[PDB]
């Protein structure tokens, strides 16, 4: 079930959840499609330590379901993107929630739009890889989100 | 089996021609896509009272196989197109024909172009994703066509 | 499964070798995709006669696995491109290499730089339809790779 969202120097993988029962097939996966680092935007539901072992950087940064993200956390997620992809040209960041429908999703598409994107092209290009990626809330939010490239 | 297309605002399904026999699962999986109205393009093989009870919207502007769709048509099916994505942003539009490989993606050209892509990157743009998407008379129609809006 | 890369109006189909010894249906499914010329870019069996025999161009442009192709073989790839999608608008070429990789997307990959893209961009689409296609040489040569302006 991995999604994966390109555009232009950018290359992300929306996962789901993994348990330490799953670890392992979850890790696999990652390391196939080159990622070197993983943000979690959710709750623990595994040690990652275990990802870190395998040479997988790690950060946590979660949040609510539903509500939007703090200002620090778009902050981070922001410089992260801004200077990974350049550091290391065509890597891959993985962002993972529960469902993989909103909170991930939302990171990917604030992320879009920090590149050039209008926000509806942004949630167009990334439900065309993941069906029911965003609610109304969520929506309502990334229609207020003010850009600064 | 469905065919997906999508750039910038724009997000289309195109779909095979159901049946009563599996209409019910075409409706799940139409409602899966966010598909609030669909477009048959061909001759009548199935009921679509059903569908509409389901909450879809069915629009029947059936034109003549391999011929080009009439002005009347390709006027009503922009003008939905501008609309809806409007209304409903982040929505999808079905729109099917028999095989799907003629009328189908031709108006799903046509949108593309009026979307600001010349005709020669809107069959491509199609074909990465339905295969043999036109013949030699659909593509002299898609060459020929002006860009109205 | 087979890997498709299309940017704008450029359409690339990259294939491994010709399966158990049966390239009939590897001919067959060219056709499907509207192939017109193949590029082969190593050295191994493949009945080369009796492809164009169905009506596919062959072009045998061997180059060492690994080192980077030569001058007169970018430059013959480069007007071959050019030149056969204004040609025959919706085509594709196919590009064939052994493991699919390497020697194969660095072409792709070329293609889409004079398209305009930056290298970062053409490693990232490739990528986003082939899980390992470049390793650290090839990477290195598209990073210091000037296109001809």
């Amino acid at each position: 079930a991995p999604v994966e969202v390109t555009y232009k120097n950018m290359r992300f993988l929306i996962t789901h959840n993994p348990t330490n029962a799953t670890l392992n097939k979850f890790i696999e996966e990652l390391k196939k499609y080159g990622v070197t680092t993983i943000v979690r935007v959710c709750e623990a539901t595994y040690d990652t330590t275990l990802v870190e072992k395998e040479g997988i950087h790690v950060l946590d940064w979660p949040f609510d379901d539903g509500a939007p993200p703090s200002n620090q956390i778009v902050d981070d997620w922001l410089s992260l993107v801004k200077i990974k992809f350049r550091e290391e040209p065509g890597c891959c960041i993985a962002v993972h929630s529960v469902a993989g429908l909103g909170r991930a999703p939302v990171l990917v598409a604030l992320a879009l739009i920090e590149g050039g994107m209008k926000y509806e092209d942004a949630v167009q290009f990334i439900r065309q890889k993941r069906r029911g990626a965003f609610n109304s809330k969520q929506l309502l939010y990334l229609e207020k989100y003010r850009p600064k490239m």
